[PDB]
C-alpha cells in the first residue's frame, strides 16, 4: 500500500494507481464517482451527488462511457477510431479522473479541468488524446476530467417540464466543478486557481459556464479550443427543443409531458440513439440534435445576448482556432468528398454543399455566401471549390463565432489570448487535402509527442513542450508568456482594435492581426442584417 | 483663290473650305475648324434630330474652332486650372453643330486610319474645341486623321417625351452619327481612309462610343472603337423612358411650361439659359455622377436596355479597347459629398462614409447601402479616416466606371469580340487637384493625345516618352486592331482580355506589366450580388 496513492475525499477512500510518464511517475486517480448513477427514473434528471462508501474505492481504471452513438463511417480507420469509446457503453458513466504529481504537490498546485468535445452527442474523458499525465509531470499541474452525459441522456429537453428540465449534462459537468472545490485539495490541487479548457462542444460548454452565474464561483479562468456558447449549432431554443423531444418520442412509439418522458424512460438507450439523427430540420453537416437549451435557467438568455450584455472583468480566456476547422466534417454528408480521394469538385457539386453546409441559410444567403467564397478568377477551379466549401463550413461554424467571442469579451473587460494552431501532425491518417483538421491540436497540447513509442518527430516534442507551457502558463497567471523567459516573440492580449493573435507552428510565434476580418465581418455583420430585414 | 496655301484648300460635299497650317512641335499640321455638318439646331429645331447642313456658296472659312454647344458650366473653383480646363473655351451657342479635322501638311498621299473623338462630360457639358482635345500631335507624330464632333449636350441634347415626334430623345447622339455619316462622305477629300475608322472618346463619350456598337444604323460607320473610362451599361449613361419622361415634364414645370406637342411648343420658347438653370433640379435623389439629361431608352436608337444588348449581341466582328484610371471617382466626391474638398485631405468620419454611399449609390436601398459599407470597411481599421476617404473615392469608381467597364469587357470578349484592357495609373505631373486624389477621371486623355510634347506645358521628359507610347498604342490599335507593334518583339506585349484569364496591363511610366482580373472580386459584388438582392 503506496501512502501517495490513498486519498481522503468526502465521499471516502480511495485507491490510486502509479503510473510512468516519459520523464517520471505521476499517480492517478481514475473513475471517481461524483454523482448517483443517472439510470433508471433519473433519466433525463439532473444529477444527484454521490452517496457516500465503505472501505477503499478502487479508482485505478477508466469508468464505461456515456451512451452514445458510435462511429461507424470508416471501420478501423484510426482518424475516427481515435474519437470512438475505448470502454465499455453506459448511463452509469458519471465519474471522473484526477491526475497529479508524484509524490503530490508540496505546496497547492493551479487545477485544470477538461471538458471533452463530440457534438454533445459523443465523447469519453478516457480518450488517449486526454490523457493527462504529461501536464502532470512535465508542468507540475494537477488536471482532472469528467464524463458528462451526451444525445438524448444528456440534453433531451421537454422545457418546462420537471422530469426532463434540458441541459443535465451541463449540471454534470457542474457537478464536477463542485466536486473539484470540495475536494480537490486532498490532491494537492488549489482550488482558488481552476482553469477549465475544452474543445469544439467542450469549448461551447466552458462558454456556458462563463454565462451562468452559478458556475463562476467554481473557476477562475478559461480556454476555449475550437468552440463557442454563441453560433450556429451549440444551443436550441425551447420551442426547437421540444420539437425534436416530442418527434423521437413519437419515433420510438412513445406516448402531457409526464406521460411523455414516462415512456422515453421505459426505451433501452440505443432505441434512442437509433432515432438520435432523424429529428434534425434539414440535411446538415456540423449540426447536432440534442444540445444546450435556451431554456432560461441555466441559459437565463441567448449566448449572443449574454455575450453581449456581459460584464468580464475580472475574468482571463484564452481563445483559438485550428488551420482547416471545416474540413473534417465534409466527408460526413457533402456529396464529391471523400478522405479516400482528393475530393475535387464541380461548382453544382459547390452551390448544392453550401445549402447542406450553411442549412438555415436561405436561397438569397446562400447566394451570397456562395458569392463571397468564389475566387472570380477560379470561378471553376475544383481545387478552389473544394478548399473553399471548406473554408465556409469552418467559418460559420467555428471561426467567426470565436471573432465574434474574442470582441465581446475584450470589448467588455476580459483579457483575451488568441491563435490560429496550423501545424499538422506528421502521425495523421486523414488525407493531405483536409489540411489541419478539427480537433488535431489536442494530443500537442496534452504532450502526447513526448511519449516516443507514438512516433512524432522530435520538432513536434518541442513543439507540445511550448504549448504545454503556454497552456499552464495561462492556468498559473492567465498570461500565456513566460513570468521570467527566453523573451522576444510576447503573445500580445487580443484587443478589438489591434485584433491580435499568434501563429501556433514548429516556427516562433508571430503576430498577426485580424482574425479573418472581412470575411468575419460577413457572417456576423451583413448575413444577420440580410435575413432579419430580406 | 489666288495667293494663298494650295494646301488649304479642300472640297467637301457642301462646298469649299479654307484650312489653317499649324505648328506642332515635329512640323506643321493641316486644320479644318469649324466646318458645319448640320443645320443650326435652333428655334422649331430644338430637341429634334439633326438635319444634315446645306451647301454653301463660296468658300467656308474653317481656321477657327466653333460655338460651344450651351451648357452649364463649372462654377465649383474659380479661376482653377483643375475645372477650368473642361470648361467652354469659345462662346456658347445652340448653333453649334460643328466638326473639326487635323491632318498631316502636306496631307498625306495615300488613304491614311481616322480616328474620331466623342468628348465626354456627363452628357451635359463638353466641347470638340478644348486644348486637352487638340488633334495635332497625332496628325504630326503619327500621320493621322482625326476628326472631333460638337454634340449637343443637357436639355438640347437629351430632354426626351418619348413617343413624341418633336422631342424623341438621344438627339446628342443622333448628331455624333450625322457627323460619322460626314466623315464617310467626306474624309477622302483629306486624305483619311473611310473605310478604316475607330471612334474613341472619354467618359460620356465612351458611353456614346458603346451606343453606336449597339446602334444598328452607326455600325456601318465605323470599324474598331475605344471606351476609356464609361460604357454603356452601368448607372448613369442611360435612363427608361419612364424616368425621361418624368424628368422632362418636370424641367417643363419648373419653367413654366404645362399634350405633348402643347408641352414641347412651349419649351422651345424658353431662352437656352432658363433651361440651363434648371437642369440640375430634377435627379430623383441627392446624388453624384448622375446626369438629369442623357441617353434614354427608346426602343430605336436603343432597341433595347445597353444591358439586355451586350448580353444577347454577336460582337465577332468587333475589336474594341477600353480601360480605366486608378482613381475614377476621387473627381466627384467634391461636388456632393460632405466632408470632401480639393483645399484639405478630405480625411473623413465613419457617419461621413455611410453618409456619402447614400449619396454615391444614390438607387440603393438601405440593405444595400450596407452591404455596401460592410464590403468597403476595412475591418481591421474602420474608423481610420483616410481608409474612409480613399473607401468612399472606390466605392464611387467602382459602381460608375470600372465594373461596368469590367462587365462590358466580359460580355464582349464571351460573344466574340478582340477586346483589349488597360489601368492607366500615372499622375501628371502638373496636376493641380490634391495628391489626395490620385490619378483622376480624364487625367489619361492629355497623354493620349500627345499634350507632354508641347514644351510649353512643361511636363517631364520622361512624360514626353509616355505620351509618344500611348499614341503608338491608340494609333496601332486603329490601325490594325491590335496595339501591339508587329516589327518590335523586344518590348513586352499586349495580351488581350478573355473570361478565361482576364488580362490587361497597366500603363505607366514603367514598361507594360501584365495584371489579372480587373476588380474580380468586389466587381462580383456590384455585377453579381447586388442585382441577385435587387430581385427581392
Ligand atoms: C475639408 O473641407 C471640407 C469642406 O468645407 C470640410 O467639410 C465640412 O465638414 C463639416 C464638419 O464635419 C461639415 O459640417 C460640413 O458639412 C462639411 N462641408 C461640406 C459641405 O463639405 C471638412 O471639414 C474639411 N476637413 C477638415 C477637418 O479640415
Ligand atoms: C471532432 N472530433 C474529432 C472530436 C470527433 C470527430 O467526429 C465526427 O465524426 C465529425 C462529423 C460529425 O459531427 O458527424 C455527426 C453526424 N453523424 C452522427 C451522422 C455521423
Ligand atoms: C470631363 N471631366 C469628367 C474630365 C471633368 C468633369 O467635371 C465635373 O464637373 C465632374 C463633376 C460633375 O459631374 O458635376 C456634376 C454636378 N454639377 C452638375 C452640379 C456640377
Ligand atoms: C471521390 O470519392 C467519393 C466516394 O466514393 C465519390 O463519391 C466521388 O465522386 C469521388 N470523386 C472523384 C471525381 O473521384
Ligand atoms: C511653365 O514653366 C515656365 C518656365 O519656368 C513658366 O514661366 C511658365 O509660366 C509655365 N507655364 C505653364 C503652362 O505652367
Ligand atoms: C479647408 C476647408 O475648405 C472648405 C471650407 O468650406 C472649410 O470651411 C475649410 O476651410
Amino acid at each position: 500500500e503506496d501512502p501517495q496513492l490513498l486519498v481522503r475525499v468526502r465521499g471516502g477512500q480511495l485507491r490510486g494507481i502509479r503510473l510512468k510518464a516519459p520523464g517520471g511517475p505521476v499517480s492517478a486517480f481514475l473513475g471517481i464517482p461524483f454523482a448517483e448513477p443517472p439510470v433508471g427514473s433519473r433519466r433525463f434528471m439532473p444529477p444527484e451527488p454521490k452517496r457516500p462508501w465503505s472501505g477503499v474505492l478502487d479508482a485505478t481504471t477508466f469508468q464505461n462511457v456515456c451512451y452514445q452513438y458510435v462511429d461507424t463511417l470508416y471501420p478501423g480507420f484510426e482518424g475516427t477510431e481515435m474519437w470512438n469509446p475505448n470502454r465499455e457503453l453506459s448511463e452509469d458513466c458519471l465519474y471522473l479522473n484526477v491526475w497529479t504529481p508524484y509524490p503530490r504537490p508540496a505546496s497547492p498546485t493551479p487545477v485544470l479541468i477538461w471538458i471533452y468535445g463530440g457534438g454533445f452527442y459523443s465523447g469519453a474523458a478516457s480518450l488517449d488524446v486526454y490523457d493527462g499525465r504529461f501536464l502532470a509531470q512535465v508542468e507540475g499541474a494537477v488536471l482532472v476530467s469528467m464524463n458528462y452525459r451526451v444525445g438524448t441522456f444528456g440534453f433531451l429537453a421537454l422545457p418546462g417540464s420537471r422530469e426532463a428540465p434540458g441541459n443535465v449534462g451541463l449540471l454534470d459537468q457542474r457537478l464536477a466543478l463542485q466536486w473539484v472545490q470540495e475536494n480537490i485539495a486532498a490532491f494537492g490541487g488549489d482550488p482558488m486557481s481552476v482553469t477549465l479548457f475544452g474543445e469544439s462542444a467542450g469549448a461551447a460548454s466552458v462558454g456556458m459556464h462563463i454565462l451562468s452565474l452559478p458556475s463562476r464561483s467554481l473557476f477562475h479562468r478559461a480556454v476555449l479550443q475550437s468552440g463557442t456558447p454563441n453560433g450556429p449549432w451549440a444551443t436550441v431554443s425551447a420551442g426547437e427543443a421540444r420539437r425534436r423531444a416530442t418527434l423521437l418520442a413519437r419515433l420510438v412509439g412513445c406516448p402531457n409531458d409526464t406521460e411523455l418522458i414516462a415512456c422515453l424512460r421505459t426505451r433501452p438507450a440505443q432505441d434512442l440513439v437509433d432515432h438520435e439523427w432523424h429529428v434534425l430540420p434539414q440535411e446538415s453537416i456540423f449540426r447536432f440534435s440534442f444540445v444546450p437549451v435556451v431554456d432560461g435557467d441555466f441559459l437565463s438568455d441567448t449566448p449572443e445576448a449574454l455575450i453581449n450584455t456581459g460584464d468580464f472583468q475580472d475574468l482571463q480566456v484564452l481563445v483559438g482556432v485550428v488551420k482547416d476547422e471545416g474540413s473534417y466534417f465534409l466527408v460526413y454528408g457533402v456529396p464529391g468528398f471523400s478522405k479516400d480521394n482528393e475530393s475535387l469538385i464541380s461548382r453544382a457539386q459547390f452551390l448544392a454543399g453550401v445549402r447542406i453546409g450553411v442549412p438555415q441559410a436561405s436561397d438569397l444567403a446562400a447566394e451570397a455566401v456562395v458569392l463571397h467564397y468564389t475566387d472570380w478568377l477560379h470561378p471553376e477551379d475544383p481545387t478552389h471549390l473544394r478548399d473553399a466549401m471548406s473554408a465556409v463550413v469552418g467559418d460559420h461554424n467555428v471561426v467567426c463565432p470565436v471573432a465574434q467571442l474574442a470582441g465581446r469579451l475584450a470589448a467588455q473587460g476580459a483579457r483575451v489570448y488568441a491563435y490560429i494552431f496550423e501545424h499538422r501532425a506528421s502521425t495523421l491518417t486523414w488525407p493531405l487535402w483536409m489540411g489541419v483538421p478539427h480537433g488535431y491540436e489536442i494530443e500537442f497540447i496534452f504532450g502526447l509527442p513526448l511519449d516516443p513509442s507514438l512516433n512524432y518527430t522530435t520538432e513536434e516534442r518541442i513543439f507540445a513542450q511550448r504549448l504545454m507551457k503556454y497552456w499552464t502558463n495561462f492556468a498559473r497567471t492567465g498570461d500565456p508568456n513566460d513570468p521570467r523567459d527566453s523573451k522576444s516573440p510576447q503573445w500580445p492580449p487580443y484587443t478589438t482594435a489591434a485584433q491580435q493573435y499568434v501563429s501556433l507552428n514548429l516556427k516562433p510565434l508571430e503576430v498577426r492581426r485580424g482574425l479573418r476580418a472581412q470575411t468575419c465581418a460577413f457572417w456576423n455583420r451583413f448575413l444577420p442584417k440580410l435575413l432579419s430585414a430580406t
